[PDB]
């Protein structure tokens, strides 16, 4: 064995993840054990960005992915910060960095598809990185799933990642999940009860979606002032554009980076207890 497993650090959406040390290198890494796709996965090795976890190596026998190791994830950090809240400048820095990562991978036609706080990794320097990409084909948490996925769209787009990141943004601010559904229909109806049941006016073609039913209850939209109360008007405007129902009207990552909310963005350092 080339890798001394330091500690099982959990279970990703596609396999088991270990903290490990290379015996003849000393390098400390994260090992994801899993289970054509070999070709596409391998390409990810030399597409690098500061806000994307580095893929170091791909090993086939059962499939192994060797990643750089980060010491905390955002769910843990959110939980550790729940009595006080994450300071707004750090929320804003993290959101800005995550949109840079998404803009990079979307510009290379790579989607994540399963963003959640557990797959956002942070370090002591104030960086945050996207991990646990849903790139295998290319109980489960539904809380961050975009409505077009839930309505059965087969060919959903980079917009699904903006939706997920919007839900995470809201959760950092309010310290409660925005849409904590426990079934696909509960997830959909939680979205509808907050943003209003979508119709052809705000989402042309929605009533043609594979899983759309005319029998869906018709809930009125609530106001974002009620949804993420603390957040200022710049923040609420950006969030509203990240949660547009119509994937074609939803803001892109590149466009979100230009939003006035980020005019005063900085890079604070988190207080991490490791
Ligand atoms: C905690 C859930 C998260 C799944 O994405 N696991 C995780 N967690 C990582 N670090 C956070 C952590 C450290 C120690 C114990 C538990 C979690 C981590 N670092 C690199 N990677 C690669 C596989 C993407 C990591 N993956
Ligand atoms: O994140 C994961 O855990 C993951 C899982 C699988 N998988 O399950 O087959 C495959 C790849 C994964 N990450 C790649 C990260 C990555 C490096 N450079 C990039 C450039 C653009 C887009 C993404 C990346």
């Amino acid at each position: 064995e080339n890798f001394q497993k330091v500690e099982k650090i959990g279970e990703g959406t596609y396999g088991v993840v270990y903290k490990a040390r290379n015996k003849l290198t000393g390098e400390v890494v994260a090992l994801k054990k899993i289970r054509t796709a070999i070709r596409e996965i391998s390409l990810l090795k030399e597409l690098n960005h500061p806000n994307i976890v580095k893929l170091l190596d791909v090993i086939h026998t059962k499939l192994y992915l060797v990643f750089e190791f980060l010491h905390q994830d955002l769910k843990k950090f959110m939980d550790a910060s729940a009595l006080t809240g994450i300071p707004l400048p750090l929320i804003k820095s993290y959101l800005f960095q995550l949109l840079q990562g998404l803009a990079f991978c979307h510009s290379h036609r790579v989607l994540h598809r399963d963003l959640k706080p557990q797959n956002l990794l942070i370090n002591t320097e104030g960086a945050i990185k996207l991990a646990d990409f849903g790139l295998a084909r290319a109980v489960v948490t539904l809380w961050y799933r975009a409505p077009e996925i839930l309505l059965g769209c087969k060919y959903y787009s980079t917009a699904v990642d903006i939706w997920s990141l919007g839900c995470i943004f809201a959760e950092m601010v309010t310290r409660r999940a925005l849409f904590p559904g426990d079934s696909e229909i509960d997830q959909l109806f939680r979205i509808f009860r907050t943003l209003g049941t979508p119709d052809e006016v705000v989402w042309p073609g929605v009533t043609s979606m594979p899983d759309y039913k005319p029998s869906f209850p018709k809930w009125a939209r609530q106001d974002f002032s009620k949804v993420v109360p603390p957040l200022d008007e710049d923040g609420r405007s950006l969030l509203s554009q990240m949660l547009h129902y119509d994937p074609n009207k939803r803001i892109s990552a590149k466009a979100a980076l230009a939003h006035p909310f980020f005019q005063d963005v900085t890079k604070p350092v988190p207080h991490l207890r490791l």
